[PDB]
This record gives C-alpha cells, structure tokens and sequence, in this order.
C-alpha cells in the first residue's frame, strides 16, 4: 500500500494518472495505492466542420489562448469543436466533437508527466483548466492531484506545436526553429536547433578539437 512504481522505475502518487502505450493502443493508468489499473483511452469523434471530420490537433491556440480539448468557446449553440491545426488563426480549419474527453499530459514539474487532474485545488479554489496563477513566468501548469494545496504535485501544461518551447541549459527560452549557438575558441563549436517534439527537444551539431 502506497505510491505506484512503474516497471521503468518512474514513481506516481496515489490517485495520479498517466498514459502508457500497449501495442497500438493508448492506455490510461491510475495509481490505486493497492496496485495499478490501465484502460484504453477513447478517441474523441470528430464530424462536420470545414475539415469534414479531420481529427483534433491538441493542444491548439484560438483567440490567443491554448486549448487542450474540444471547446464550446465562441459557440452560441454550445457545440464542442477543435481546430485541426495547432494554430487556428494562421490556418483556420476545425471540426465538431461528439464528446468532451480531457487528457492533459504534463511535462516537467514534480509529477513525472502525470495528467492534469481536473479539478485541482489551489489557494482554496478549484481550477478546471491549467493556469498561470502564482507564476510570474506565465507558463501554464496544472495540479496532478485533486488537491494541490495538500499534495503540492504539479506539472507543466502542453503548448500548441507552433508555440512549443526549448529551454537552454542556463534557462533561457527558445521557440521552434530557433537556433542556439555556443562558441569556445572554434576549437569547440556547437549549434542547437529547437525542435521541441513536445519535450522541449534540441537537436545539435558540434565539432571537436
Ligand atoms: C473543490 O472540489 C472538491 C472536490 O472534492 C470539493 O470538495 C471542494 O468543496 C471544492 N472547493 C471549492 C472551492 O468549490
């Protein structure tokens, strides 16, 4: 009885959830505190729209905000929808959603990539979406348990592909396609490119001496 420990050695608190991939299927794993339980995840059905059924692209940005699942935002009739690109302004295609399943995989923080738990409780308030509250930074984060005040387990919410970020070792933030360069006498030179791939990924080229 206690927190879960994956085969890989990763550690999840009781009541946390994460995503595991078994074969061609995506599983939703929960820590029972008695063990674990994984269940196939549902794929949100898309229909109609100007995409004509094109699958969601999550997260995506609309109206200068980031959405981690379908929304009724901007709809008068309360339909659920999702853009079919990470950037709904540049491009402008969307489609309708049948269900409102919400799975937000975090990165960084102290929750080993658990899902956002909604709602989570911070400063005695229940949040049904990621937030920047308490952050001078303005990065979006979610509680990975139902109560942050008590548990204090958090993660960083995703960013639309086009808005992804790579952070330098010293901490500076770069966007996709940006290049980071370090020069050490030319004897050693290294250039890195911010690819992101959801994981703030760098791909680098270096020479030796
Ligand atoms: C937050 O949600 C939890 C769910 O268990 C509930 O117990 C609590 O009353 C809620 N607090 C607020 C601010 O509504």
């Amino acid at each position: 009885y206690g927190d879960c420990v994956t085969d890989s050695g990763v550690v999840y608190s009781v009541g946390m959830q994460w995503l595991k991939t078994q074969g061609n299927k995506q599983m939703l794993c929960t820590c029972l505190g008695n063990g674990v339980s994984c269940q196939e995840t549902a794929v949100t059905q898309t229909y109609g729209g100007n995409s004509n059924g094109e699958p969601c692209v999550l997260p995506f940005t609309y109206n200068g905000r980031t959405f981690y699942s379908c929304t009724t935002e901007g709809r008068q009739d309360g339909h659920l929808w999702c853009s079919t690109t990470s950037n709904y302004e540049q491009d402008q295609k969307y489609s309708f959603c049948t269900d409102h399943t919400v799975l937000v995989q975090t990165r960084g923080g102290n929750s080993n990539g658990a899902l956002c738990h909604f709602p989570f409780l911070y400063n005695n308030h229940n949040y049904t979406d990621c937030t920047s509250e308490g952050r001078r930074d303005n990065m979006k984060w979610c509680g990975t348990t139902q109560n942050y005040d008590a548990d204090q387990k958090f993660g960083f919410c995703p960013m639309a592909a086009h808005e992804e970020i790579c952070t330098t070792n010293e901490g500076v933030m770069y966007r996709i396609g940006d290049q980071w360069d370090k020069q050490h006498d030319m004897g050693h030179m290294m250039r890195c490119t911010c690819v992101g791939n959801g994981r703030g990924e760098w791909t680098c080229i270096a020479y030796s001496q």
